[PDB]
């Protein structure tokens, strides 16, 4: 199955995944892609992506990640979120490296890691 | 017009607004609600809200806020975002005080302050 973890280990996707996280110092669990939500298909403008998410096993609500990957162009963008135990403040790290992400793409990644995308599989299609 | 600023000054909304921001030390511009996006109507489950947003004049992309207010119950929830000049990391502060916010409500507030809600006015209705 297509998960953040299989993308991180895949022969033809691993270097792209390593570039996406390059310089971001993300937790080991992301690559282990243990607890994950099934990939959903989302369309932005005139391109389609598989949007996936995953979170820290046994502390899922505290650390989570979302990735948007185009099976056609092999291109991927992501978002990492950590919630501070002390303030409940949420710190987001955008995994861009391409500067290709749009406002809707940011929203779709946030919907994925929060859980709205799973709850409304076809509610985040913004076609052109 | 209905804006975060009019809610902050309104006779019957100001105490609720002051409670929402209580203990959060937000910038002065929020109450001045200068640069704002028109209110949009959004339905979550079986309740409707006016979702509004605003941002820091002349540095709009750096500091922004979204608020969801029910004209019927006078209840409001919000989200403040600041983007670090140094890392581009985005820090979110949830204005809850009621613990009433759902996963979809978090998504709708994020869509509002990012701009997706304005670009897709009726694309964030999650009715029950």
């Amino acid at each position: 199955d297509l998960t953040i973890s299989s993308l991180a280990k895949g022969e033809t996707t691993k270097a792209a995944f390593n570039q996406m996280v390059q310089g971001h110092k993300l937790p080991a669990w992301v690559m282990k892609g243990g607890t994950y939500t099934p990939a959903q298909t989302v369309t932005l403008g005139d391109e389609t992506y598989q949007v996936m998410s995953a979170c820290k096993p046994h502390d899922c609500g505290s650390q989570r990640i979302a990735v948007m990957w185009s099976e056609k162009s092999n291109q991927m963008t992501g978002l990492f979120s950590t919630i501070d135990e002390k303030t409940s403040q949420e710190k987001l790290t955008w995994l861009n490296v391409n500067d290709a992400l749009s406002i809707d793409g940011k929203t779709v990644l946030f919907a994925a890691l929060t859980g709205s995308l799973e709850n409304h599989p076809d509610g985040f299609n913004f076609r052109s």
